[PDB]
């Protein structure tokens, strides 16, 4: 029974949810009061949400309203007690919730709905406590960057103000000369050099006007040397001698050198290169069918940071870090398709409590800033977010800890990384004719694609609320589907010119775009999309808003664009026209003025170029002080260093097989293990044709020596990718991201002699092009720390990232061994060096050591990168990894636990210094041969003139022993479990600090469990047996709805599944069930397909299958379908979810159960294990009692009954159709076997009559054998799930 109170001209409802908080979430906090001397006796917290009423509601709508804000686990509620404290989003924000719960109520005919909101009202009893230790308590409750406390649910009116547009100021330069600039630089925090404010000056004075605040802040965004890379543009002066080449000229150095199978570099916010020749697979225009269009899929690739905002509000930092290199991906040429992503984070020592490293020493920080801790937690989850919801696969990554008192090039200092690397990058496909930019007609349309905008990241950042930033991945996702709709459309493609809004906002992507046209703009102020009615013309135009995009289309397409952005549900706004004079106009039709009037050689141009005159510092190394280091206590720390560690936390968390183009992920064999040394996709769903990514890193080495760590992050970034079928070395292209801290003592010449080594040497005598890349120049954090000035400031990182089309996808190589008569080979790229500076063992004992690492010998390196082509294509490999952090010693480790085997090693030919031969992190790696191959590899080898780096050290063998000897003697020897748990043992305090401690515990002891046998199969049918053939060959190919609502991204593979089995696939979108255009009655099946439809806001599936219900035309026609005597329909996860909420249009469907957040409280990406179950579903027919694994990509999957006695229904009727198993094959609740919680491992119910069936897990994701993580090495193209796919088409007849 809800509130309704007046609201200005409208009126707030308030609407009491569900518990928020599981028991275990509850306890950490009652653990944390305590820990904190707070006497708290109990704590219960309850969602309220609060709706923003334009008009009333009638006792239908307001049950239907009510209906929508009931969601989630069915947790006990308690009656509120004790103390409220209210926790919202602060005042002059919304959520991102909001957004999507909005859209939700609006697409329920809820029109009267302004904005819906969320908060959590906590209920704290705690008699005894005072006033400051209650601002204690409401501390701890909240987040201060986003969120505010409130004492009553009605101060939450003040969340939906109504503000009047702000008046645009001027700048009084006439009336008050220069200090007026002066003054404006101060107030508005322009950052502008005494030569920007002459020019200004100048510029001004000429036209004879004051400035407006608005064209002073887009000219000082412009001009930011985050937007203008200054430095990598800039002359320089190096111990007294004139330098011929900027930064950027010797990058682009590599295109000189190689410009082979290049379409694109230097010209777009992305490079392209050559792919293949392969079906292209999407939906007619105008026939809605899904179809392979055959003809080059090419590849895009792209990488950049989000540093400065991570170190202040990590989640939205890491989540836009994402959605803006994704939106650079997109608007590559005239519209192009993200299609899987990387992801990177250096940060400082985590020291997890109760879990403190031995060389992590606490050196405090700034108290503006998170820890890096606080980063870890919070970051991956956030990026995560956007890549789950956007929809894009994240197949590797890096993840480095660093933070000690060195003696480096300045002396002893503090070196880290408490301003982080957050790194975000990712390859595409796009057609060949697309590449290009288009040129824009005088009358162009220009437009902003995407979200209504906010006072969001002015200027990129008394608390720092601008450095927060915010993320809406779905709307991201439905303007990505007008990008495709566009390129889908071929030469009717009406994109003319697309470019992601970032920096600047709209006061740098709209001057770019005209510029880029060599046009001018004339727009309007008041036609560009806005959720803040109080923005002055300065933050609309300049704010850093998300999810926006900016192009070009001819006046005659706009009816076909409105179209198509209407059927994705994209917003968009034509806001300007394109001029041939070339002046910027911006008009606002609210004040009746022209805030901005400028030509755009006066906003573009520029002062002069910057000059670094700059000397080199070299640190002299010390050599390791060895006296505390043993090799057993070395192997223990080591195993210990995050950057050595696995790294579970961070994969699993996100989505690694939407699309159905993955080949090879993170994670690796039968059990699992993330290893893998590079990503592998398919480039269509029709080709064995692909893509890879690998990355290369070294940062602490350029505390010693800025070349090598350079030329070692090319030289990782080959070595990471060297297993998979590439072939000539000129097809891998690279991005080159630099983080330094320009000017910090020696880093700038350090700088440049880094991109020289790479730029200039040895990207062009190896013939690799980098076409691609970026810089950030601040890279370090200063603060006060009692009496005294404190810095924290990075080594030189250059992140390499390498992308190549590869030849084969099958053929791909992993640290997987065999226990098949074999030989494991070292290729010592090292030569022998054998250095130990700026080592992980160096960094473990808080040492920096003398010499480190280096490319050795370049034609070597070539050649070790030429023997591998030669050795993976003739098959000859039966495993690889490469030597990185950790050395040998970690390679020959992670083999052992990919294998779930020992090895057996001799290292006398190392060296007699064995620390150095087993922990050096030189460049090469461990290929393991057949035995009977040993001799003939070793002559391959010898051909490139490797003979001298190669060295036979062992076999791996069954069990548990991990042996290295050196002749006679055994240098160190433990169990391969004991040493694969210590491994693991970050990643599961991660996990426990993170998500549900139970699930955290159980996954890691399970690794302790050497009898687990791994994923496994038992199949009840014969996986080649195309049952579908002889319909098939008849050439009668039914209909399936493939359907989609706004925000469901595996409609694609779907379809292709459905297609290989003789359907004629349809696109379906919700929009076109309500404008009329499809109606169920054609079609006899129907699948809904998974995603994050209106990202999962008010309950995953829950708006999808409401919408549906709540308008009784669309309502009616999916009830018709069910009731139809042989419609067949599945669900797959977000669809089995909506299906789930739709069981009252459903017959059969009484026992069926919700499904609801994973035990867990995480997002679980797995590669599960299932059995067939015995039961009615037409769709599993011929497969019960078959064991296979299935991909597995959910939050919300933990299926969830009303009580013992609606479980024991379910089961007595027969209905469930799939359960997870363990590996030992027995149904399991333990995680992550089961991975979500379910009862009885449930995951797939099916109706009474069978003809309905909903589960968990994609099929269509592991259709494809080579899609399939780890598979038995005898199947062919069809992995057993292919049989869904084939009985939905025999059943039809
Ligand atoms: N930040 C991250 N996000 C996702 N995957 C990650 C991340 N960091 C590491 N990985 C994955 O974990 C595995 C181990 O990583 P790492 O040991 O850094 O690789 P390598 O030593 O081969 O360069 C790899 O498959 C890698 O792609
Ligand atoms: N891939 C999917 O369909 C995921 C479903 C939903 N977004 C969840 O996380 O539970
Ligand atoms: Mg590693
Ligand atoms: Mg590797
Ligand atoms: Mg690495
Ligand atoms: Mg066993």
């Amino acid at each position: 029974a809800s509130g309704l109170v007046p609201r200005g001209s409208h009126m707030m409802e308030i609407l009491r949810g569900s518990p928020a908080l599981s028991a275990f979430r509850i306890n950490k906090l009652l653990a944390r009061f305590q820990a904190a001397n707070l006497q708290v006796h109990n704590i219960y917290a309850e969602y309220v949400h609060f709706a923003d009423l334009n008009a009333p509601l009638n006792d239908s709508e307001q049950a239907q309203l009510t209906r929508l804000l009931q969601y989630g686990p069915a947790l006990s509620s308690h009656t509120p007690a004790g103390k409220l404290l209210l926790v919202t989003p602060r005042p002059g924000t919304i959520s991102p919730w909001s957004s999507k719960a909005t859209d939700i109520a609006h697409n329920c005919g809820l029109q009267q709905v302004d904005r819906l909101e969320r908060g959590v009202a906590y209920y704290i009893e705690a008699s005894t406590l005072t006033a400051e230790q209650w601002r204690q308590v409401a501390a701890e409750l909240h987040d201060r960057m986003m969120e505010t406390v409130f004492s009553s649910l009605t101060d939450a009116e003040k969340l939906f103000i109504h503000h009047q547009p702000a008046p645009v100021s001027s700048v009084d330069l006439l009336g008050e000369g220069r200090q007026a600039l002066i003054d404006a630089n101060l107030r508005l925090g322009l950052a502008l050099a005494e030569d920007e404010i002459d020019y200004l000056q100048e510029a001004f004075t000429k036209l004879g006007r004051n400035p407006n605040d608005i064209e002073l802040y887009m000219f000082a965004q412009a001009n930011s040397e985050h937007c203008r890379h200054k430095i990598f543009n800039a002359d320089w002066i190096i111990d007294g001698k004139p330098q011929p080449k900027s930064l950027f000229k010797m990058i682009k150095n590599t295109f000189e050198t190689t410009p082979d199978y290049v379409l694109s570099a230097y010209k777009d916010n992305a490079a392209v290169m050559e792919g293949s020749a392969v079906g292209r697979y999407f939906a007619d225009h105008n026939t809605g069918r899904y179809d392979f269009h055959q003809e080059p899929a090419h590849i895009l690739m792209k990488v950049e940071t989000h540093n400065h905002p991570t170190a202040i509000s990590p989640w939205p930092g890491a989540a836009t870090g994402s959605g803006g290199e994704i939106r650079d991906e997109g608007a590559t040429g005239r519209g192009a398709k993200p299609k899987a992503g990387l992801v990177g984070f250096s940060v400082s020592n985590l020291r997890i409590p109760g879990f403190e490293q031995p060389w992590e020493e606490d050196f405090g920080k700034p108290e503006r800033i998170v820890t890096a801790l606080d980063i870890m937690t919070e970051g991956p989850l956030g990026g995560a977010a956007f890549n789950n919801e956007f929809g894009r696969p994240a197949l590797t990554g890096y993840f480095r800890t660093y933070e000690e008192k060195v003696n480096s090039h300045n002396g002893e200092e503090l070196r880290g990384y408490h301003k982080p690397i957050m790194l975000a990058g990712g390859i595409g496909n796009i057609r060949a004719d697309h590449v290009q930019k288009g040129e824009i007609v005088v009358g162009a349309k220009l437009i902003v694609l995407g979200g209504p905008a906010m006072n969001i990241g002015l200027g990129g950042g008394d608390l720092d609320f601008a450095s927060v930033q915010r993320d809406n991945p779905e709307m991201e996702r439905r303007c990505q589907e007008v990008i495709d709709r566009c390129w889908q459309l071929g030469d009717a493609n009406p994109i003319l010119f697309i470019h992601d809004v970032g920096a600047g906002g709209l006061s740098n992507a709209m001057p770019e775009l005209v510029s880029d046209g060599g046009r001018g703009g004339k727009f309007e102020l008041r036609d560009i999309l806005s959720d803040e009615p109080g923005m002055s013309p300065l933050e609309i135009w300049c704010n850093e808003s998300q999810e926006r995009y900016v192009l070009a289309v001819a006046a005659d397409q706009l009816p076909l664009f409105d179209e198509l952005c209407k059927r994705e549900r994209a917003p968009y706004a034509v806001i300007g026209d394109a001029t041939e004079e070339q002046h910027l106009s911006l008009h606002d039709n609210h004040f009746d003025n022209q805030p901005i009037d400028l030509p755009l050689d006066v906003l573009l141009g520029k002062t002069p170029k910057m000059t670094r005159d700059v000397q080199t510092l070299k640190a002299k190394g010390d050599a390791l002080n060895r006296a505390d280091i043993t090799i057993a206590d070395a192997v223990k720390r080591v195993l210990h260093l995050p950057t050595v560690a696995e790294k579970t936390f961070l994969v699993t968390i996100g989505d690694r097989t939407v699309t159905g183009m993955v080949a090879r992920d993170q994670m690796v064999g039968p059990w699992q293990v993330p290893v893998a040394d590079c990503a592998v996709t398919t480039a269509s769903l029709d080709s064995y044709y692909g893509e890879a990514m690998s990355i290369g890193e070294r940062a602490p080495v350029a505390l010693l020596d800025f070349a090598a760590s350079a030329r070692l992050a090319v030289g990782e970034a080959l070595t990471n990718i060297a297993a998979t079928q590439i072939g000539d070395i000129k097809r891998i292209k690279l991005s080159a991201n630099w983080m330094a801290a320009a000017g910090h003592p020696g880093e700038d010449a350090g700088l440049y002699d880094a991109v020289k080594a790479v730029g200039e040497e040895l990207c062009p005598q190896l013939g690799l092009t980098i076409p691609v890349g970026k810089d950030s120049m601040s890279m370090k954090t200063r603060w006060q720390e009692g009496n005294e000035q404190r810095e924290m400031t990075s080594p030189l990182s250059l992140v390499i990232s390498a992308f190549a089309r590869v030849e084969d996808v099958r053929h791909t190589l992993t640290p997987q061994l065999s226990t098949e008569d074999n030989a494991l080979l070292l290729i010592d790229l090292g030569k022998g060096h054998n250095a130990l500076g700026a080592t992980a063992l160096a960094q473990v004992y808080r040492q920096l050591g003398d010499k480190p690492a280096d490319v050795r010998d370049v034609a070597q390196l070539k050649g070790f990168y030429d023997a591998m082509q030669a050795l993976v294509a003739a098959r000859k490999l039966l495993a690889w990894h490469d030597r990185s952090d950790g050395g040998l010693l970690v390679t020959l480790a992670e083999m052992a636990f990919a294998g779930h085997c020992g090895v057996q090693v001799d290292i006398a030919a190392l060296g007699d210094d064995h620390l150095a031969a087993l922990f050096n992190e030189e460049l090469g790696g461990v290929i393991q041969v057949r035995a009977e191959d040993r001799d003939a590899v070793e002559a391959l080898l010898a051909q490139y003139g490797l003979a001298d780096c190669v060295h036979y050290l062992g076999q791996a063998l069954a069990g548990d022993r991990f042996v290295i000897t050196a002749n006679d003697q055994t240098v160190f020897s433990e169990s391969r479990t004991t040493l694969r748990v210590w491994w693991a043992e970050t990643t599961w305090q991660m996990q426990r600090l993170r998500d549900n401690p139970q699930c955290a515990d159980q996954e890691h002891e399970a690794k302790a469990n050497d009898t687990d046998p791994g994923l496994n199969v038992k199949l009840s049918f014969d996986i080649n047996e195309d049952i579908a053939a002889p319909y098939i060959a008849t050439g009668a190919r039914p209909k399936v709805a493939v359907l989609r609502e706004q925000g469901v991204n595996s409609h694609v593979e779907m379809a292709a599944a459905f297609h290989r089995a003789g359907f004629d696939a349809i696109d379906v979108h919700m929009s076109d069930l309500l404008g009329g255009r499809i109606g169920l009655g054609n079609f006899h099946a129907l699948v809904a397909c998974g995603g994050f439809s209106y990202g999962d806001v008010l309950g995953a599936g829950e708006g999808w299958a409401k919408s549906i219900l709540f308008n009784h035309r669309v309502r009616d026609e999916f009830e018709t379908f069910f009731h139809r005597p042989q419609t067949l329909a599945l669900g797959v996860c977000n669809g089995c979810q909506m299906m789930s909420n739709l069981r009252e249009l459903i017959p059969g469907s009484e026992l069926w159960p919700r499904f609801v957040r994973n035990h867990s409280d995480r997002f679980e990406a797995r590669f599960s294990l299932v059995e067939v179950t015995q039961s009615p579903s037409l769709l599993l027919q011929g497969m019960v009692g078959s064991q296979m694994p299935i991909a597995v990509s959910h939050g919300e999957g933990r299926v969830e009954v009303r009580d013992d006695a609606h479980l024991a229904a379910l089961e007595s009727k027969g209905l469930v159709a799939l359960r997870y198993v363990d590996n030992f094959g027995k149904v399991t609740e333990t995680y992550p076997a089961n991975p979500n919680g379910s009862p009885n491992g449930i995951t797939a119910v099916t109706t009474e009559n069978g003809r309905v069936t909903i589960m968990m897990p994609h099929p269509e994701a592991v259709f494809r054998t080579v899609a399939n993580s780890w598979h038995p090495e005898n199947w062919g193209e069809d992995s057993p799930w292919m049989r869904i796919f084939r009985n939905a088409r025999k059943q039809l007849g």
